[PDB]
């Protein structure tokens, strides 16, 4: 009788025990598969990371060399310029000259 | 009798949960390790993230202050431009001077 | 009697059993939470590194359009420089010819 009355409570536990693992583990399945689902799209992002990584670098490299190219035409400008005083002052030179010929043949 | 029955199959059925449970607690530490590497993997792209993002910002400005450079460079070339225009009309008032000089002696 | 003494043993067994259900549950709630943290930091990187990219892309576009204006500004260089040559000739032939118009004076 009472030893009756305690298998009853007995099997009613292990009734709601049996579903409590049931729901348990399919808890646990659904995190299995978003883990999964996050390790993935993980080594996704790592990818396209190196990835940039890599044109960074590239374009560092392009940036060099341009302010390199940037740096020789503002030189060969200040070669250029240098040049052109020097023709300036041969125009004067000459425009001299002709004003001094010209003095002569006025003379004669 | 009945009862010794009723025992037997409560003490089939909690060796069989005690199994689950364990087998599920072996899955639950597989998930935690897991997640755990996936959580620090996750702090490492966004480490490498912010590094791209500050290297993106560093180029922007070299852009910027190259393109400026450039812009002075093809507005000193005008300059000289304008420069070397004057210097050919003086050049062609020259050559125009010592023309007629040639036409005074040519005549005396 | 020896029933009893079976009755107790499964008694504390499902007692331990219900135990590790719940603290089994707390760990599974505790991963959740972790994972889906984990889901969400993902997404923002995602979204950082696709910003990152679309910046790249840009930044490459105005890298190409330096390189050719770098390339245009060497060039029209060598066009002032193929101008100034020809300055420098006629500049020396002008010497020339006042240095030949003063011998026609000097003789007369
Ligand atoms: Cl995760
Ligand atoms: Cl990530
Ligand atoms: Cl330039
Ligand atoms: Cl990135």
């Amino acid at each position: 009788k009472q030893i009756e009355d305690k298998i009853e409570e007995i099997l009613s536990k292990i009734y709601h025990i049996e579903n409590e693992i049931a729901r348990i583990k399919k808890l646990i399945g659904a995190i299995d598969g978003r883990v999964t689902r996050n390790t993935q799209s993980i080594e996704k992002n790592s990818k396209a990371i190196a990835a940039n990584t890599r044109t960074l670098q590239q374009h560092s490299a392009r940036l060099d060399s341009q302010q390199r190219q940037i740096n020789e035409n503002h030189k060969e400008m200040k070669q250029i310029e240098d040049k052109i005083e020097e023709i300036l002052s041969k125009i004067y030179h000459i425009e001299n000259e002709i004003a001094r010929i010209k003095k002569l043949i006025k003379l004669h």
